[PDB]
DNA sequence: GTAAAA
């Protein structure tokens, strides 16, 4: 019974260099992190903002403290990546 | 870089 594995152990594996655990950890939260940022960007660009937030989560996962919440730190990165995309198209009409 | 919980 159960999956025997939790999101906590998925995060420690990617700190050891096992990106295979991050791959299974991304697709899991890819549904939740996308529901957050779809509220700030249109559904035509939302999968591109979600993937940028995951590449930022990988390069910062070796700086993440496993002794803290994995999801609260994941959701904060995708919505902060969402504001920066709105600045990346907010200057789209400027010169 | 991102740290309440979603």
């Amino acid at each position: 019974m159960s999956e025997q594995l939790t999101d906590q152990v998925l995060v420690e594996r990617v700190q050891k260099g096992d990106q295979k655990a991050f791959n299974l950890l991304v697709v899991r939260y890819q549904h939740k992190v996308a529901s957050l940022v779809s509220r700030y960007v249109p559904s035509g660009d939302v999968p591109d903002v979600v993937q940028e937030a995951f590449i930022k989560a990988y390069r910062a996962l070796d700086s993440f403290d496993i002794n803290r919440k994995f999801s609260t730190w994941l959701y904060r990165i995708a919505v902060n990546t969402a504001k920066n995309y709105l600045v990346a198209q907010g200057r789209r009409l400027e010169l």
